[PDB]
This record gives structure tokens, C-alpha cells and sequence, in this order.
């Protein structure tokens, strides 16, 4: 007797929910046939948000856990919708841990950002939403970014796309490189055009106020005010079938070993 | 009644064990002049060879704990020398995880390159054993690496230095970026040299070799391969005293908050 | 300060969890009469639809511990009315194991086939719902079966009953031994008829058509077509007072060693 | 991101709760203005009859560290109002126990009553709230009282005012010293009048009931038929700002090291 | 970096345990070829005995699990070469338990009679082992037995033979079916003469003692005092290639889901 | 399956060891004569000296436990010779906690000052090594003391005394009341002479030192000169058989509820 548990940072904006956490649960369950689908959120905040304004419950991963094991589920496959290995994705690894003894069979898939090979699998797959560029033309992908030491991610990823030469870079919000960085190092090569887009799986409301708004401070205004004109593209990473496959590899790499 | 606990990775030679990892322990015994001074080392393959070879006997964390806990100590701060939140450190987080039921009061203290700020400080650290280079020169540092997602803090430091034009680059033995990534893109730099330094607590006879040594994926002889002549410096972070400073700083922060 | 909690596997039909979980209720109660009375189910399906049916809330193990800990019990004795030993019985094991540490003195008694002299008693009780049959003629107890591998039971329970000569046979639903080997025993015996009784806690509606419907697969159709006429008795275990002084029997032995 | 979440033992009274347990909270998120504020009642029994009387619900200290670790707090200081380290706050003590792994930084701090320099401090607090007496008058203070081993805190106090002759003595209604103890020993001294005051945190009718009703056990009834007359002061411990800062003391003890 | 884990009950007799547990052992490792090999045993009398006379050091289970956390193995399969179910199995389930948050991976196989085709698989493997009987000759396999309720699975196996005519029966030691329960049903067939056979992975003197001796409980004994004589074959199961296969497809069931 | 295991805080010297730890371990053990008989001690410190002077291996609580696990006993009680719940007891509770789930059934019985009763039977209890005195001499016992909470047991036991006019006092060494509080209050009462006797399980030489010697911060010395002559009783409480059935209640009253 078998689940799949697909725990999301979460979303408010029901839009981006849809084309976004929907259709990677969607891959998932696929990928899982024998397994029944389950949702959870990392966010309290955004989870009280939706009980509160729209009447709509979405379990923490330890609602969702426990309600598990009183169905007399055996078997749980858990996979991560998260970009990073960061506090999000730990809240999932330490109530799993908790509740492990609950189980027979537990595993857990790891964020998007983990292994080496998932840093090049990524650069692949972001490849499919991109546009073809003019040489003085690239895409810039726009993290969350963390406090937890994994904010180290989004560097790392910047660094191998340079070394590449792939025709993109990524920077972070909230961390390092904060988008100054990469407009100084991209006014010093002479690009002259940018493609915003979110490194988040949903692009809800705030995403979009931070990479695209009139505000001084959005990444588009920030790179305007350089003399590098930006546009913004305002899909989540959720709606890019070769993000979705990942997500899909990680739970498989789970299942087997 | 108060213990301090102090974990390194570990090594078993015993010239670069007291340069390093003793210098370490003496600084943060001070800083903590009212705890008995205790060691323990994650790598458990160097307690095998300490003991089978030498007959030292050096705990594991698990062993220190439980022995803690005999002896009657209430209070525990633990600090890791370790430089990354990898494996090593991870084992740390969670034998504590088991034992802390044991104690009244833990802490512990995290690794050198933990939050965005530890990389600013390690940065000007770093500048302190380093010599007065000319503008084609550069420090090259040379760290382990990781499998564990935390190898992603090595290129995000090789990142900073880069972004703010310090005259050092960062790469790992067995991650990325590799050394081969740094020397392509020192090339085009147009260095000329570089010092080799580790980015490493002890440097030990295999990290020497790893550098230093005259086999062919040396990164002495890559460089030199290159055409950029280079001069290994054989010292660990630990005989640095602003790291040392650094660890210090991570214990008392574990303490205070 | 003292709790009983009663755990049943469940039943969402009133009557038949009158006639059989409350009588098991009421006698452990009244052999810990110092104990204040609390239920709780391991079936999260029937939880959930007596939720949604019926607006009728009974706690899972979790929940009854986590409000008996919130309510001051120090000192908590729970019994099993399940059967055997398998995921159910587990499921309680499990929670009780998480929450232990928030009791000063928890116990935990188990389920009904546990020890070899369980099934002695438990064939001595059942010999008093049983009519005097004649020679020809047998009592047929049918359990729910388990993939768990306490299925084994009811084999070790119908051996035991064969190698007595007790006049009944035991098999399963779900598992081994399975109706057709029973009837292909019974039918080498030149056995002439039959009366079906569960060995369930309860009889529920649809315990009843596994047992007694007009489907073909039922234990009742099945043993007609082998020629062998079937007569259903529609009652639970819990009916029977020696049954119930078993359960009592088990929560006393979980209080005293 | 930090919380700091308050558990009483609570009270279903509104007028007692806002000058003593609101007051408390106050004060202590006054000294951690960088804490968001959380409460949480040990008392079960409490929060059901806040609940089903008055629609009003508080949290049990796992239902607010759950909350916590939802909504991202890793941060959480923990700060005990009660009066003794007995069952009430080793239920916090289990609960913070069992989901301490959910958190990346836990301190509790310790009840009124926990270390020798606390019943000093606590009797030059107590001294704050107290008249100026003749010498033939006494304060008698009234505790909860516990079956838990540290009721041994309210003898120990009375002893340590008896040794300093300090004009106060300390009892429990529900444990040693009880009334007749201090009777009987206040009468040997010629003791002429007192005045009683709670040693709880709140004042809430039933101890305004055990203290100062007329019923033949309260505690002024006991006196004045002793012939000592008894003023009852219906105060909790909340409501002196010396008792509040020593709370703050404890929170502030529990967060450095 | 992954390890292998093979635990057994044990055996103090070295010819034993190199034809039972080493070939199990040797089959475990050559079916995962990139784990290293360990071994533990469940029995801590047997341990003791191999310290003590031999100076051989086996680990317990708890012991290897620490060793191998700290020599950083990340991914540990273990394999229970018990044959039930038991409290010998339960051992390697409890300190699993305890010490699983020390890895990233873990997985446990279950003991040869867990599920419904176990028994069915352990019937055709022990067909390996057999002669071709006369119509009137079987095998009696004998088991150790159990006071867990585990010990149902020998009568279930026993039941399994019967009900399918397979030429064969099965008991244990020290639990029900006892040998004179097999030999009364046996002399009641007519059968004429027995093989006796170990039903555990080792044959050991003691077994051999049970099975063999010319003591008068001995089961050969017993046999030959009811006219049915007994000829003992002194081979544990572990020396039977399709005993040894059910172990691998069991370690590679709990390597993949 | 049956274990006892006593657990003790420890002496490095034989003779008192014999006579009292051992005398307290043979009365448990003939109280449980179904049990095999273990012994731990809670002081590392003493176990350590035990080791290094003297080849003797006393097990940590720890120890005992993971041994008790590996030989398969299932049942095991345990029983604190220790007088008061502080931070030595606590160490049992603690370890207790974190290898409960590695048996079927633990029970751990509680030290000599716990309950309300508890307090009134020592009392009855230490009138059986107390010798008859006159109207102005009293004994005085000698307890250790705690930083822990628990300190307030021996305050409250001297209160006890003093209510109810047992002709004895209590204090501790290492807090309150400390000797002189007892000096005074003694001279007071016109107390003409005292015999000191320790409130330990054992009279090991420091114990002895503390009570008895010529040092001028002995109890001996102080009360001498305060001008009321001492005589020292060098015994521990486990002498005293009354005392020895206490410990034996405590073991009987965790093995019934």
C-alpha cells in the first residue's frame, strides 16, 4: 500500500500553482502509477494564507506524514519541488526524520540543485526555455536565495555557466550574487540585452513585483538603469518539461539503489 | 560543570596535526577558559591508522559524548574545523542529534564557510598568508572537494574573489571547479605564475601530493603544463591565525544569541 | 494520575461497534476502574468517514496520547483489541514508541494471538459461541487475513485446531490459508455441513458479504458449491465474554512483571 | 527569523490571565524585541474549557513548536512561567525533547524555582509585594503543592526564610508543608495575625477558593480557628515586577552560555 | 561510498560458519559488488564465547553500525540471514532504528519466511536439498523455535506442506509444532521412515544435540521410539544455492521500490 | 528473558563498596530471583579510576544497557541507589530514554528521596541506626548536595524532622542548608552534643574527609567549635537493612501499576 508525497515550497497566486506545482505532481504521479498522490507545502505562511482568504487546506509535510500513516500506508515516496538544499528542503528532511518509524518504507528525492550532474542536467534543461540569442544578448535567471549555507548554489551554477560559455548567468534576490554583481560583470563584457526569468518553480505576484516591477529595485529596472534593456518572461521553472523530468529523476533515483 | 569538544577531520601525520589542528584546539581552549578541553575526529579510516600504527587513540564524536556524559558534563559546546558543511561535518550535526537528549546544554558551532559573511571573512583571512603579488600573479587555493551538495561553496568563494578582483582563485581536487577550469580561465587572464596554497585545516603527506608532487595531475605540473609556472606553499589554514580567529568566532556565536 | 485507551481496528456501523467495541470498552474499564476511559482507532479510512458521514470524530493513537499528555496523564495503559500482530497492531507500537517520552509510565498490551498459550485460550473461548455439532459437522472461523507476516496466525491456528481435534477449522480472506484449502480439507474429512462465524473483533457489513453474501466468492457460496451447506452466524469476537476476558487478561499482564 | 514562545500553566479567568500571564509576556517579549511572540498552557483541562466555554484557543506547547516550524522560526526561545520544576514543566521539557530536531537554535529556560540563588532571589522578590509588619506578624504564602519529588521546592523555601528570619513563611495546599505544619509552628511563636498571599502565577477562583473562602479547609479559615486572623491578598505572582524579572533573567540565563 | 551488512544469529563452530554464513555471506557480496562487506551477529552469548576462547571479535549490529558511520559510509544495505521474524530479527530492526539517522541511506532485508511467497519459494528451494522418497518416506525439517510470536510461522510452513502434499513436514525445538505433534500425525499416514533436517542456517552441536543425539528427547530418538526410524543429514540451511538466492532476492527487494 | 540492573553512583573503595552497594544489589537480586543480576554506575569518573588503578571494569548505564541488548534479554528492570533525583539519577533517566526502544520492557526504579512517603519511611528507616539520646542530643546527617533542583530534597527532609520532632537533623555539603545553618540553629535549641553520619549510600575516605577530619571546614570540626562535641559514624545508608528495603519497595513498586 503505496503513496507519493510531493512537498512544494508552495504558492498563493492559484494560476501559477496550476502551471507550475500541478504539473510537476501531474509527472510524478505518472512516473508512479501504483502510488496514490499527495500534496504538502513548506510554507506556513503561505498555507495560513490559503485556509484563511480561500478556505483551502494544504498539509505541512507532518499533517500530511501523519494522515498518511493513519490511512495505513506502508510505503511513501516523497519527492521535493525545491530549487536548493537550503531551510525549506530541511524542514522536509527533519520531520521526515521524524516520523520515519511510522513507516515501513520511506524515501526522500532531493531539490533540483544537489548533486554535480543536476548543475549540468539543469543547464540542459534550461536551454529548452530559452530564446536564440544574439551574441550581445542573454538570459538572466533570477533565484530566491537563502541565509542557510546552500545559498552557495546559485554562485556555483553562475560559475559553470561562464566557464562554459552558456548564454546565461544566475544571480539571487535575497544572496549572493545579488543582481549588481551580475550587471557589472555583464556591462564589462558588453552585452547589450537581457531575458529575465525566475530560477523559482512558480512565479507568483512577489517574484514578478521583484524581477519586474517599476520599482527602482526590480532586476529589469536595476539592469535598465545600467543601459542594458530587460524583459522579462514570467513563467516558473515548474512549467519547463525538462525541469518537470528532473524532478521526475530524483524520485526515481530515490526508489533505486 | 562545562566541556569543550573540538572536531577536525583529522590526519594522520603528526607534524601537520599539532601546526594545525593542536593550533587550533590552544586558541579555542582559551577562548572557553572555564572547559575541560576534549578532541574527537570525523575521519574514522585516520582513528584506524592512528590506533593500528601508532597507538593513539582518538574518539570518534559519538565515543566523546558518551564519555562526556560519564563523566558528569552538563554543558557541551562542540566546534568543527571542518571547512565545509559536507559529509564530515553532517556527521557531526547528527551523532549531536542522538546524544543531545544526553546533556542539559549544546551547542555547536559551524564550519568555516557557512554563512555569506564567513566568506568575506575568510577572504581577508586569507590575505594574511598570503605574500605582495604583481598584477600578473596569483594565489591558487586548493581545496578537497565534496560528492555532498555543499561543494557548491567552493566556486561561490572562487566567485567572490573574482567579482571583487582578489588576487586568488579557489578550485577542488574532487569537484568543481577543477583545476583545469582555473588554469583555462587564469590563461586568458594572462597570469604569468601562481602560488599553490591549500585550502585544507592540515596539509598532510596526500595533499602535498595532491598539489604538489611531480605525478602529472599534480596541480604543480598542470600549471606548469600550461606555461604558468608554479611555487606550492606547504602550510594549512590552521596555522593561520585570523582562521583560527574564524573557528573562535563560530564557537562564541554558538554560544551568545 | 491514570488513562486507558482502547485501540480497535474499527467499525464505521454503529451496531456492530456497540455489540462488540464498547462491551470490550466497558469490561477493560471496569478491570482498571481507577483509570479514566479513552478510544482510539488504527483505521484512518474509517476515522475519515465517520468524520464525513456521520460528524463523528475518533482519535488515532497519536492523537489520543497527545491529548492525554496535554490533559496530565503521567500513567497510561493501552490494549489492543486487534487480533494479530501485523500492521494494525504495529501501527500502535509505532506511535507509542514516538510518543513514550511524554508519559512518566506507559504500557502497552497486546493483541490476541500473540503468545503460544494465546491460542490454547483463544480456542477454549471460542468453544463457547460454538453449538454441539455432530460428528460430521464443523465450525468455520474466518479472519481477515494480512500480506504483513503475522498471516501466519491463522495457519498456526487452524493447525492447532486439526491436531486437537477441536471441531473448527481457521482460515483467511486475504490470506493463507485461503477458503478452498479449508474446503478441500473438510471435503476429504467427508464433512457434511458447516457454520461460519468471523474471527473478527467485529461484523461489519462488509465482513458479512465476504462471509455470507449471495456472491460467489463468498466463504458461504463457496463451501455450497463443494456441496458442503453453510449456515452464517453474524457475530463478532468482541460478543463473546471469554474473548473479552482475554483482552482483559493481556492489559493486566501488560501492568504487572 | 526568532521566536520566542511563553507557556503557563494557564487560566480560564480573563482578569487574572491579563495581570499576570499577559503581564509576563510583555515583559519578556520587551527583553527579545527581535522575537516574534507565542504563547502556549500546559494545563489541557484549560485550554478544552477556554475552547468549548469561550471559544478562545490556546496552543499545548507541541501544538506552538509545530506552528513554529512551519511558519520558518529556527529560532525559538522558550521561557517557563511556572513556579517549580515538576510535571507541568516537564511537559514542556518531553515536548521540546521529542521536536528539537525541527529547529536549528532551541533554549528553554527554567522555572521561578530551579537554583539555590533563585530562592534567594526569589524571597528579596517576594519582599517587594509584602507590608511592613509588626514582629508579631507574618506573610503566609500558598503554593499549588505537587505529588511530582520537587514539591520538596515549597519546604525548602519556608525552611530558608525560617533560617534568615525572614517574615514570611511557604505551604501547599495539595503537599508538605501543608497548613497545620505552619499553624502549628507560627502559633509556638506567638505569632498574632498574617496575611495570605498566593505563591502562583495567577489568582484564579479556585485558589482564591483554597486561600480565602469560606470553607472550613480554605487556608484563613484554618488560621483565624487557630485564633491567628488571616488577611487574604488576592494577587498572583505575575503581578509583581520583581517576580517578572526574574523570568526575564531565566530567558536571558537560557539564551547566553 | 556503500556497504554491505550481513547479520546472523552466529555459531561458535567454525565449520559451521564458514559452510552456512560465509557462503551467504560470499553470494550477498557478489550480488552488490560495489559495497564493502561487514559482518555482525544478533546472538551476544555467541559473541562473548568467540572474544573469550577464540579471541575473535564479531561486531553486534549496533557496534557495525557505528563503525561504519564512522567510516563514512553514506549508503548501508543490510541482510537479516535469520530464518523468522523473531526477537533475533527485531534486534537488527530496533538498533537500525536507533542509529538510521547516522546515514543518508539505509535498507534492511527481511529474514527468509516474511511474506506469502516466501514460503512458497522456501518449499521449492528446500526440494533442492532432498532425496527422491518412497510414498511412505518424508523429510522432517526442524526449526529453533520461538517465544515471539513470530513462532506461528513454523506451523504456517508446516500447514503449507500438508495442504499441498509436498513430502515433507516442518517443527520446532522449542515452540509449537513440537516433534511428538509431527510424529503422531506422521505415524497416523503410515509413514514409514524420516530424514531429519535443520531448519536453520547453521548446524551447530547443539542442533546437532536436538536433532541427532542419542539423548532421549533428541527428535532422531523420538522418531525411531515411535517404530519410525530416522536418518539425520547435518547440513544447515545456508549450504543449500537456492537457500543462499532467497537471501539475494530479499537484500535486492530491500534495495529497490 | 529477565534482567535486573542496579545502578549506583559509585565508590573506588572496596570495603564500603562491599558493604554497601553490594548488600543493596544481593537484597534486590533475592527480591527478583527470576532476574540475572547487572551492575552500573553512574560516575565516570570513578569507573575511569576503577579502570586505570585497579584492572576493575564497572559499565556506564550505556554500556549495560547495549550489553543487556545484545545477550537478548528482553525485560529488564532497573533500580537507582541513588538518595536524590538530581543530575546523577537524571544520567539513568537520559540513557534509559535513548535505549528504551531496544527492549520489550524496561522499568526504572526511583531514587531513595522521591514521593511524599518516601520522606516519612527514610525517617522510620534511619531511626534504625540511630542510637537512644538524650533531651539535648540530637544526630545529624551528612547528605552530598546538587547544584541540580533536586538540592531542595535534603532542606525539605530536615523540615520534616523539625516539624514532626524526629531527633535528628539533615543538611548537605555541597548546599543547602549547608552545616552552619544547622549550627545555629542547633546552638539555639541548647543541643549539647551530635553524632554525624553520612546521608550517602556510601562512606568512602572523602566522605569521611568531609565529616570526620581534622580539616577545620570538616562537620566534626565546625561543630566542635561552636562548642558542641561530634562524634562521627563512619556508615553508608546501604548498611542499614531498612534502608536496603526501601530500594526494594522502589524496584516493586516499577515492576506493579
Amino acid at each position: 500500500k503505496k503513496a507519493l508525497l510531493v512537498v512544494s515550497f508552495g504558492t498563493s497566486y492559484h494560476d501559477t500553482c496550476e502551471k507550475n506545482i500541478v504539473a510537476c505532481e501531474r509527472d510524478l504521479a505518472a512516473s508512479c502509477p501504483d502510488r496514490d498522490l499527495f500534496r504538502a507545502f513548506t510554507s506556513g505562511m503561505i498555507i495560513r494564507k490559503l485556509r484563511q482568504r480561500d478556505g483551502i487546506d494544504i498539509d505541512t509535510p507532518l499533517q500530511a506524514l501523519q494522515k498518511l500513516a493513519a490511512q495505513g500506508y506502508q510505503d511513501v515516496a516523497i519527492q521535493s519541488l525545491h530549487i536548493i538544499n537550503g531551510d525549506e528542503y530541511e524542514k522536509i528532511v527533519r520531520e521526515v526524520q521524524l516520523l520515519r518509524p511510522l513507516f515501513t518504507r520511506l524515501t526522500l528525492g532531493v531539490p533540483l540543485l544537489s548533486s554535480h550532474n543536476d548543475y549540468v542536467q539543469l543547464m540542459q534543461a534550461l536551454r529548452q526555455q530559452m530564446p536564440s540569442l544574439r551574441q550581445t544578448e542573454k538570459v538572466v535567471f533570477m533565484g530566491h536565495g537563502a541565509s542557510h549555507h546552500a545559498f552557495a548554489a546559485y554562485a556555483c551554477l553562475d560559475h559553470m555557466m561562464t566557464a562554459q560559455r552558456f548564454p546565461a548567468r544566475v544571480g539571487a534576490v535575497e544572496s549572493y550574487p545579488e543582481v549588481d554583481i551580475l550587471i557589472d560583470s555583464l556591462r564589462d563584457e558588453g552585452v547589450t540585452g537581457v531575458h529575465l526569468m525566475p530560477l523559482m518553480l512558480v512565479a507568483g505576484d512577489h517574484a514578478i513585483n521583484d524581477m519586474a516591477s517599476d520599482d527602482g529595485d526590480s532586476w529589469k529596472m536595476r539592469f535598465n538603469a545600467a543601459g542594458i534593456p530587460a524583459t522579462p518572461w514570467l513563467s516558473g521553472l515548474g512549467e519547463n518539461p525538462a525541469i518537470r523530468a528532473m524532478f521526475v529523476a530524483h524520485l526515481h533515483q530515490a526508489l533505486n539503489m
